[PDB]
């Protein structure tokens, strides 16, 4: 059971629209029928829900890939958690995750119900990825990316992965406020799905870290309206899901084993 990567972007003409679950979970019922030997048009999608999908797919078996808009710019809000927690576990063998580093006051951001609680202490590498997958505790992902070398660090990373795509330029939450008009904390769907093949479906990750990584997906409860609910039942996903504050960025990336 090799996975199918698939991501998932979408948006809206205003700043101020709001974000429907429910196409996100219709696109991927209908880019899933693709992978059997019927189907809605996303065009369709795009009608009904008044907005723009981005999808990019690859079956990593086959090497068969759907794509819609697949080149288009979209805010990829939190799903870049995903990227960030892979990039730091690529250098970090899993039983040196118990490693301590401490948190304090000037690191902390809006949305960390769970890092709220570390301030002035000690936390270790296990529980920030945790803490940044299962709960999106943005000073988690911060502290990640800090952890890694900044993001400076992760810039490079991508780039030697072969994605000029992917541009991350600011840390959370500023990386949400997302303008058409500007290509900051954007990837297309294409980018984006090769790099999340590329760290870690097909990278170098140990298998214990992979698995780590790839339990936190699959028992994530926020992506259950998303790629999730789309996808027969026989299927498990491991998500990561996003949202930007502006017009309706609303993402989920995941890995499906149609077994």
């Amino acid at each position: 059971s090799e996975p199918i990567v698939l991501v998932i972007f979408t948006n809206k003409d205003n700043k101020s629209d709001k974000p429907n679950d429910k196409l996100i979970s219709e696109t991927a019922k209908s880019v899933m029928k693709e992978f059997a030997a019927a189907a809605k048009e996303l065009n369709d999608l795009e009608k009904k829900y008044n907005a723009h999908i981005g999808v990019y797919a690859l079956d990593t078996k086959s090497g068969k890939e759907v794509k819609f808009n697949s080149d288009k710019r979209f805010a990829y809000a939190s799903t870049s958690k995903a990227i960030n927690s892979a990039i730091l576990l690529e250098q970090v063998p899993y039983n040196k995750l118990n490693k301590k580093v401490h948190i304090n006051k000037d690191d902390i951001v809006a949305y960390s119900p769970i890092l709220e609680k570390y301030v002035g202490k000690d936390i270790t590498l296990k529980a920030l990825i945790e803490a940044s997958m299962t709960y999106s505790d943005n000073t988690a992902n911060n502290k990640i990316i800090k952890e890694i070398g900044g993001i400076k660090k992760v810039k490079q990373r991508l780039k030697e992965l072969g994605d000029k795509v992917t541009n991350p330029v600011r840390y959370e939450i500023e990386l949400n406020y997302y303008s058409p008009k500007s290509k900051k904390d954007t990837s297309t769907p294409a980018a984006f799905g090769k790099t999340l093949n590329k760290l870690i479906a097909n990278g170098k990750l140990s298998k214990e870290n992979k698995k780590f990584l790839l339990d936190l997906m699959l028992n994530n409860k926020s992506g259950d309206t998303l790629i999730k609910d789309g996808v027969p039942k026989d299927y498990k996903v491991a998500d990561k899901s996003g949202q930007a504050i502006t017009y309706a960025s609303r993402n989920d990336v995941a890995f499906v084993y149609p077994k």
